[PDB]
């Protein structure tokens, strides 16, 4: 029933600091910070606790994982990826989380390793088409979507979905604009693509996919431009937290609501964040 902002960047430095966000009381607050700073870090929901994946603490990229308990208000580090990663998409499917793509400081990465917590091991899977880091992954109808990021030397506008039965991924149809950074998340049967970086702006635009007619279609745009922005789906709304216009990162926080096709701006955190994970629980 919270939205949680896990991390990030204030501009001047890596955050290990986390806030909730309670709709009712339209508040943020800070519960207990995370065992390390984390920038472009994965968060996903899993059997009741916040899983943190990896990220950039400022002067390393991370292969740690924590997992957060909000009956304890406590973070405590599991079992490690394969890789470091940041820029991660994180998404859970079948009892798993999926960790794609990212950056591991050496190259931009195809690679995706999936954490089971009952053995608290992560394996590697099929990776995907193309390097994808600040990709932007949700979970609709059974498959992982890997939505744009940039693969070192162009930013993408391509999306492709995984299918655990088979252990493939597939492109489908692309975003209208190349989008890194850019924040997922599905809402009554559709994939939203909000803002990003296209490479040469920053992006207020909104985007959202029909898996039946395999078509993206734009809609209403934020009030700001958001590259690294936070998406969550809480009571029937997309929020957008934080990210960076270009010259300015941003505490300001909007949400979406399809039945008006309006945003509109609520309470900020409590710091500036960039490369913010958010998950809901």
């Amino acid at each position: 029933g919270l939205i949680y902002a896990v991390g990030g960047y204030d501009g001047n430095t890596h955050l290990n600091s986390v806030e909730a966000y309670d709709p009712e009381r339209n508040e943020w607050s800070l519960v207990a910070p995370l065992s390390t700073r984390r920038s472009g870090v994965g968060v996903a929901v899993l059997n009741g606790l916040i899983y943190a994946v990896g990220g950039y603490d400022g002067n390393t990229h991370l292969n740690s994982v924590e997992a957060y308990d909000p009956h304890h208000n406590e973070w405590s580090l599991v079992a490690p990826l394969s890789t470091r990663r940041s820029g991660v998409g994180v998404a859970v499917l079948n009892g798993l989380i999926y960790a794609v793509g990212g950056y591991d400081g050496n190259t931009h990465l195809n690679s995706v390793e999936a954490y089971d917590p009952e053995r608290n091991e992560w394996s590697l899977v099929a990776p995907l088409s193309t390097r994808r880091s600040g990709v932007g992954v949700a979970v609709l109808n059974g498959l992982i979507y890997a939505v744009g990021g940039y693969d070192g030397n162009t930013h993408l506008n391509s999306v492709e979905a995984y299918d655990p039965h088979h252990n493939e991924w597939s492109l489908v149809a692309p975003l209208s604009t190349r989008r890194s950074g850019v924040g997922v998340a599905v809402l009554n049967g559709l994939i939203y693509a909000v803002g990003g970086y296209d490479g040469n702006t920053h992006l207020n635009s909104v985007e959202a996919y029909d898996p039946e007619r395999n078509e993206w279609s734009l809609v209403a745009p934020l009030s700001t431009r958001r590259s690294g922005v936070g998406v969550a789906v809480l009571n029937g709304l997309i929020y957008a937290v934080g990210g960076y216009d270009g010259n300015t990162h941003l505490n300001s926080v909007e949400a979406y609501d399809p039945h008006h096709n309006e945003w509109s701006l609520v309470a900020p955190l409590s710091t500036r964040r960039s490369g913010v994970g958010v998950a809901v629980l």
